[PDB]
């Protein structure tokens, strides 16, 4: 049961505190942008919502549809202030 969530983070000194994989023309194929790891002690982890496997659909309303890996990183890293991520998330959680 895949659901849409809005997750709001304040950057720490280490950024949003997660990594991404995927992207149009990515080494794995033409993929959406997926959260891979949520780092211990970072903003995404302290917030407690974002998780491995979440697909980042938008960043402060700016769509990631069809973007390359590098495009997604630029949007994620340059977007100013409080960051609201629109994500598509699964019911299941990896452990």
């Amino acid at each position: 049961m895949p659901q849409c969530k809005s997750i709001t983070l304040e950057r720490g000194p280490d950024g949003l505190g997660f990594s991404i994989v995927g992207g149009y023309g990515s080494p794995h194929g033409d993929l959406p942008i997926y959260v891979k790891t949520v780092f211990a002690k970072g903003a995404a982890s302290e917030d407690g919502r974002l998780k491995r496997g979440d697909q980042i659909i938008a960043v402060n309303g700016q769509s990631l549809e069809g973007v390359t890996h590098e495009e997604a990183v630029a949007i994620l890293k340059r977007t100013k202030g409080t960051v609201t991520l629109m994500v598509l998330s699964s019911d299941e959680t990896s452990v």
